[PDB]
């Protein structure tokens, strides 16, 4: 559905490219849509509150501070996102239960896996300016990702 | 047969979690059992001795110094560990012939792949305290691993 | 066809081993042949030039300077490599459109993936001495690689 390479050829400099630090973990090889940013650290309470809303055509971009000590997303939360039609999740942190994640019809990009789950006190901020992988994100921007990489741009692409 | 994420939910602080530095090279997605520690470096003679014994319900945890210059395990040694029913191998170092290892009914977690094989003089220690990936291992401890990660239950 | 571990057991110090910094992106597990080198940086013009020539029994060793900001090889270019029968490509740089490359009957070893394609000015040097991954590659040498690693040999370890 989304070929980031071709998109890069077409839109050239009008698109930002994320450093190659991520890999697919979800059941979808590629995905994209309008983003909603979240800023948290080893706590996915907010992620739950946000994924509780419908997300068709939307991608959750999580600035998890890059922590690989706690997984922000696991099978349950991923199932909630699928429940509410989210296109995908981009976690600047880690995921969990990878085997099960590969079976969920949703895109998931993260830096690594770790068996320990994050807390759920819901601390953090949503819809704020976040930056990671040498890229600044804002709710409203549009992101596209596939097995080759991840790109961000203000306007939708297609 | 094992789910490290689930176990972490159950045991929490009661189990240690190895830093996310390993990859899966064996035919088994998950494996686990009581461990036997081995310390050595770019030499696997000792491993031959150990794997020659039965390993049902056991996992061999090899502190290979994290060397990615020599492979401590290859198709031959892995088929031996399989022959002796070893649950799996966790190598803090490198493995070889990954294409063959993927087809073997045994767990294998290692740092990387390297075509050059390890020597077989036999130097090294067995049943010793080893530390890597921010975790210390002791023979008798119980290890569990899958595609999500590796955890160690201190016995 | 090629088992670099076995080759290492047989040839020992007569073969060189590249640092384990590469991953398989092609549809071919193992490959090998005489090498043609290329020194460039975020510009695949020369690669297209060289891949135009028949590459049966040949492997294109590309010193892309280790950049992962620009991909030197994509579906288009890899297809050309296939059509002209190249054995495989070893890119000390980035590749692109991975899902396409995994399907092509050619060996592809690269540092990583990145959606931004490289330029095509054609800047760079062909068939020159290049060094990366702790190994120096000379035009004419022989390279063999598989999922465990990549090794270099002065003389042929295979046929032709």
């Amino acid at each position: 559905k989304y070929d980031t390479s071709e998109l890069c050829d077409i839109y050239q400099e009008d698109v930002n490219v994320v450093e190659p630090l991520f890999s697919n973990f979800g059941g979808r090889a590629s995905f994209g849509g309008q983003i909603i940013t979240v800023k948290c650290f080893e706590d996915n309470g907010l992620l739950y509150d946000l994924l509780e809303q419908n997300g068709r055509g939307r991608v959750l971009v999580v600035d998890g501070g890059g922590s690989v000590r706690r997984a922000l997303v696991d099978a349950e939360l991923a199932r909630l996102a699928v429940q509410n039609e989210w296109e995908g999740l981009v976690i600047y942190g880690a995921v969990r239960q990878v085997d099960d994640l590969e079976e969920l019809d949703i895109g998931i990009q993260a830096m690594a896996a770790i068996p320990v789950g994050a807390a759920g006190e819901g601390i953090g901020e949503s819809d704020v300016r976040v930056n990671f992988g040498g890229v600044t994100f804002f709710s409203g921007d549009h992101l596209y990702a596939d097995n080759t990489g991840i790109i961000l741009s203000e306007d939708p692409l297609d």
